[PDB]
């Protein structure tokens, strides 16, 4: 009954084994922690400025909101030991509603998403090209916070669904906030901002039942995009590869629009943003992916959280694709259509600086779900374009703000506010903060000789001005004829691709169309896809049960983008640019492992900064050769071949394992998956779960102990990626 | 057959885009009970038309048709081309002015609303109540007053921690709400799928609730109790661990919300005309009976298909199987107050079958679909404190102050405090008052009065005097007498013996999955002092129980630990047969699905033979291939492919038949073998016909076969008997010994 009654007092273990180490540590060695506990000496200017509000808890009493000390947080108020709840009961009702009252609206889109605090610093002065003040300087450190998302799903969704990614970075600029709010592909699926709300609807979940959840692979989906080839771009992106990303650290970023760089003469260059990963390019499988929702729906939120603590920061370079105002129309599209890419073989994309994420959120809720990005979020030096999706955005997001944050005050949330100065006569509103003490809320004022002042346009430190673009054209609600091209693009894309990359993005559209119940929707897309492509379309048609007619072969190909075929920078894999630092290998103990295999195992991993997870059939641990006693992360179903980049099996006792179907099917589930296997000794026994012969194949690390050459061979096909290769024989596996 | 799509250049970014559907019409389901995927789903009220009920039939003015109408903005304005902003020139900025662009995305931009605090994944459905007699003699509500009396229902089913965006096949209790639209007022019948609760007093409940959500740092883990504050708090709190065991049994992964129980938890009380009170524990109990998923099964369906439930309930409607309830009571009279070793009014303890029987009391229908899910699901505001007279509360800790939260919530949530204007939400009997204004005020009083007393309006509306029929609600005049305490009944200090009752009334197979179920939760808790713990706590309950889950953790039992005095019996009761799952045989096959693996080739006369003894049971098929389209059978007949052996995995199916014909087709087809596989693990029965009998080699059975794998000759009489009594049974319990040999 003590469990029941005030206060139990000291509850943590006398070995202090409840608390993590405030160091860097590698997945798993420790609980995870809020960031100013775990890394206290990782800091920026916004980190620093954050302190105010951050909220301690040990050696303090536990009070109401009033501050009033609670004695029994145990029990109600009630008239006797089994009486009613009393209304009188304060302390009851305080913590209750607080409780009630918790949740606030999720985004409308990109619900689901993962942040991290950080730092930008560019490499060189861009003065020449942009007044903008976070890029004026080599020595210029600008704090970021950036969000990474899915689309579709709910924020309870899950990470490793097949959907574009959003890719949001909060600039805290000595001259403003800085919001460069993009995704994971170059372009997006509509032109016209009216059409988003049609977009949205069709990839949502339906209305009638609310299904499918952070899926494409529905009616609606297919419906809009047959009925609106504009789309078929961004769809060609997401039926790739591209759409089941490894990790955030392992994806692109692209702005998307057309924007404008202004310099101090009053000069504009037309730009596009990139963000350049320096881990490279990966994804997964849709097998692998599909099923890592299953297993793993936090994913994507716990490999970045992870990687922050071990002290592997994500990095990313910014670029930016730079053309001049002369050359608008020097494309055979439009500059202003977000539907299209620039190709890098055109114009090359210029790295401009680097952004590192070097520490987590202390509350999820406070700093990640109040956060607010808006592109419409320019300062002096940047303007935008006509660009008819980015025109009507910057409606969007001040809009949206206002209802999920409750109110016009949102920039006074902690995480939202500038770290520069803001001054002006914008007053009251739900829940403000800042008190006014201007005797004058309007201007021109006489009463405070009319401060704040306005600052006019100049090299730095001067107030926004628009570029003065010419206007010409009569008050009409029409697309411009230069946006009705919509194959071409995804021709482009689709000849970028590996014949690996290519047979995905069939898989992709034949298992989503396969979803869709009405059938002369799969056949209408099936259609599209013969105006990009015959190959592809023919695969797809094949995979459904569809037959092309005549007229749909004889189809003329859409032409090349200014005489390209292809570019291998829209390949995932074409260009080699592989890192195995922060990558995971499961290591398959049995009950008398060969302490040599794992101690050459662990070294080489160490050495590449590659983590290791020690898997059995049960928790504890298990006593090696030599007498070392090893402890075990998790099971052989705990932490799934899924969850982990590559896995080696050393040697020992492997009859223990042998016949175990979790340890056969984690190896069939990794070779299915393309993942590299490393066998030492009697390990090299698994081969028959694989249906490898004696000789072996490429992808199967093999030899009679784990060692120098063993390691450096599983290492180089871990750079690779996965072993595309293997793709032939995976189809008469079971898994 | 060759659909081709009609735009293929710049009119799809014009106004006049006109007819789009298929001349053959193929993109409107059938207005008539069709089975699971032979239809596209649609909106209730264009499936069923003819499904009606006062409810239903009182949404009509508000219901939003389409066909035929232009489009227009929400002020009734013709709109003429819904493809482009208003701009200066056609690669010109836009303009301020387009108020229509400005509507569409101001309404897009505030589509969402807070989600529920818990229980914000759910899915409902539209049915009907009916009593079996008159229950006047123990309560005075109207619903219960007579066998003839329909009442309305709007039934939500849910999880408890993951968001409205969260997978269906969780580990997790499941919530079971019934709003009743009764003709002297709305009653919410408010219950879980288990038949107590987690905590004691309503004062812990944001202390539970926090520890079992995601951690606050990194809000990890979604739908997930497998996570070190819910093990931190449950081993410090042992009240918790009664609804522990539930939640860690197969009850914590129900197969349909069509089989699981209901439970309202609390003791409530009935009230009868003459004023006297007999305390009632409500119950749900499932027409389709009770059945449950296996942990791998579960855990990987929330992979395959995060909507498995919402999508089983909403096709099972469509279909016209409808999950049907039994209401049941646990009656209790005053002076039996005492009378067991549990206190009546803590929610952490049952009230076995076997010392107090569920008396059926009237029986629930699930006959219709919503038309919009925002608009009848995610708006429905369901709450335990919404009785009517003929019902009444107790003074149990955990009910009272959940009267409270319940309406404190729904402000938020709703937008203020006139939701019950909400059509969904309205009642379907009168409701006046003298409440006004608040925000979306729909009700245009014309009452010259805002107040009573009041002579001004002659003192309308006007009180009603209790009674025992049309009366006003009036209190039990239960006795109260006590100090102003916060303090924990003595009686409430029991926490081992409940959950002993339960661990020895299971099955020895639901014993293993209880261990399983804790060993997995707590393998992926990080600091091991809390597996430790929480080991301790299982050693005061049953020591058979703690050495299975130390095991599996590598935790050694101190002598201390295995010499701890089991917790006593339940009044006499070591065990209980109606906790068990399983134990009393209740299975139906009515609703049940099969997957048939086809080939190239298939042998017609198995085929016709399998789906003529699935339909006399109303069992469904799905049909399935290496690709989408059709193949031709033996005789010429033409097959449709449901999906592919990926798109539909066995994890969505209770059976899997393979018939034969050109079995060498799919016989070292990777996906086609690991289905059969996966199937196996699953306990799943599974039936061979001719050379389809060859599959036996990759779920390592032997030439003599073995119970749970139906093989013969020809797909005919007596092996679809036998499928149908394995999958009358659910599961094949016997094979768990073999599983583990299965690299599934
Ligand atoms: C180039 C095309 C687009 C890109 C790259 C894009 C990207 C994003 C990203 C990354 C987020 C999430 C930022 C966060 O982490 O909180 C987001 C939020 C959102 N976007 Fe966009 N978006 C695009 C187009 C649109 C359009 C056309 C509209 C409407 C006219 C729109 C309306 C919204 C809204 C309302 C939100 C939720 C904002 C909030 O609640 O704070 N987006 N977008
Ligand atoms: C016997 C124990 C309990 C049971 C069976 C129970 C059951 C449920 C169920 C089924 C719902 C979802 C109704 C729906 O589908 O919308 C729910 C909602 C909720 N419950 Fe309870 N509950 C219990 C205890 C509590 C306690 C102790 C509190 C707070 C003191 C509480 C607060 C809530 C809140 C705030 C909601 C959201 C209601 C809304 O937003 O409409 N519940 N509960």
């Amino acid at each position: 009954s003590s469990e029941a009654k005030p206060g139990m007092d000291s509850l943590a273990p006398e070995d202090g084994s409840h608390r993590p180490a405030a160091e860097p540590t590698p997945p798993g060695a420790q609980p995870t922690a809020p960031g100013s506990l775990k890394a206290p000496d990782t800091r920026n200017e916004k980190l620093n400025s954050l302190e105010d509000v951050r909220k301690g808890s040990e050696n303090y009493a536990l009070t109401t909101n009033q501050g009033v000390r609670i004695a029994d947080d145990q029990n109600s108020l009630r008239a006797g030991s089994r009486g009613p709840t009393l209304l009188e009961d304060f302390i009851l009702r305080e913590k209750i509603t607080h409780f009630d009252h918790e949740r606030i609206p999720e985004r409308i889109v990109h619900a689901r998403g993962s942040a991290a605090h950080g730092y930008f610093q560019p490499y060189k002065s861009l003065s020449d090209i942009t007044k903008a003040d976070f890029l004026s300087d080599p020595n210029k450190i600008t704090p970021v916070f950036v969000r990474f998302s899915t689309v579709q799903g709910g924020a309870g969704s899950a990470d490793t669904v097949r959907d574009i990614r959003g890719f949001a970075t909060k600039f805290y600029t000595e001259e403003g906030i800085f919001d460069l709010v993009g995704n994971n592909t170059p372009i997006f699926f509509i032109q016209d901002a009216h059409k988003f709300p049609d977009f949205v609807h069709a990839v949502k979940p339906e209305p009638h039942w609310a299904i499918p959840q952070g899926q494409s692979a529905h009616d609606t989906f297919w419906d809009y995009v047959s009925l609106q080839p504009e789309t078929l771009h961004n769809v060609m992106w997401a039926m790739s590869d591209r759409g089941i990303p490894r990790s955030y650290r392992t994806m692109e970023g692209f702005g998307i629009h057309t924007f404008r760089l202004i310099n101090a003469e009053g000069k504009a260059t037309f730009v596009r943003f990139h963000w350049k990963p320096l881990a490279g390019k990966a994804s997964l499988v849709w097998d692998e992916a599909q099923k890592l929702t299953g297993r793993d729906p936090d994913f994507h939120r716990r490999e970045l959280w992870e990687a922050i603590e071990a002290g592997d920061f994500p990095e990313y370079e910014l670029g930016f694709q730079l053309i001049p105002e002369e050359d608008e129309f020097k494309f055979d599209f439009d500059l202003l259509d977000p539907t299209k890419l620039i190709p890098e073989e055109l114009v090359p994309v210029q790295r401009v600086g680097k952004m590192v994420l070097n520490r987590n959120p202390d509350n999820f809720f406070a700093e990640n779900e109040q956060a607010a990005f808006h592109p419409g979020h320019i300062v002096p030096g940047l303007d935008f374009t006509n660009d008819p999706l980015l025109q009507g955005r910057l409606f969007s997001y001040t809009d949206t703000q206002i209802s999920r944050l409750g109110g016009p005050n949102f920039h006074e949330i902690p995480i939202n506010r500038p770290t520069c100065p803001y001054h002006n006569f914008q007053r009251d509103g739900m829940h403000r903060m800042g008190i006014d003490t201007n005797p004058a809320n309007y201007e021109p004022n006489s009463i405070n000789d009319n401060w704040p002042r306005e600052t006019p346009p100049g090299p730095k430190r001067g107030g926004f001005e628009s570029y003065q673009e010419r206007v010409e054209g009569n008050k009409v609600r029409e697309r411009s004829p230069s946006f009705g091209e919509y194959y071409s693009h995804p021709r482009l894309f689709w000849l970028s691709q590996t014949p690996f990359e290519q047979r995905h993005i069939v898989d992709g559209f034949s298992f989503e169309l396969s979803k869709v119940v009405r059938p002369y929707i799969r056949e209408r897309v099936v259609d599209q896809l013969a105006h990009i492509d015959l190959t592809l379309a023919q695969a797809v048609a094949k995979n459904l049960g569809i037959e092309l007619t005549d007229d749909q072969l004889n189809i003329t190909p859409p032409p090349d983008v200014n005489g390209l075929k292809k570019d291998p920078s829209l390949s995932l894999y074409a260009i080699p640019d592989g890192d195995v630092k922060g990558r995971v290998v499961a290591i398959l103990l049995n009950d008398e492992v060969r302490s040599a295999d794992l101690l050459a195992i662990l070294k080489a991993l160490k050495a590449k900064g590659v983590h290791a997870k020690l898997l059995y059939s049960r928790m504890g641990e298990v006593t090696a050769d030599d007498g070392t006693v090893l402890p075990i992360a998790a099971t052989f179903a705990g932490a799934p071949s899924l969850t982990v980049d590559a896995v080696i099996v050393p040697c020992g006792n492997i009859a223990d394992i042998a016949d175990n179907g979790d340890a056969n099917y984690y190896l069939m589930e990794a070779y299915k998956h393309l993942k590299p296997i490393a066998l030492a000794g009697d390990a090299r026994k698994f081969k028959a779960t694989i249906k490898i012969a004696d000789q072996g194949e490429e992808g199967i690390v093999e030899a009679d102990s784990a060692d120098g050459s063993f390691m450096d061979e599983l290492l180089t096909l871990m750079a690779a990626h996965r072993v595309w290769s293997r793709i032939p024989k995976i189809d008469k596996i079971p898994a």
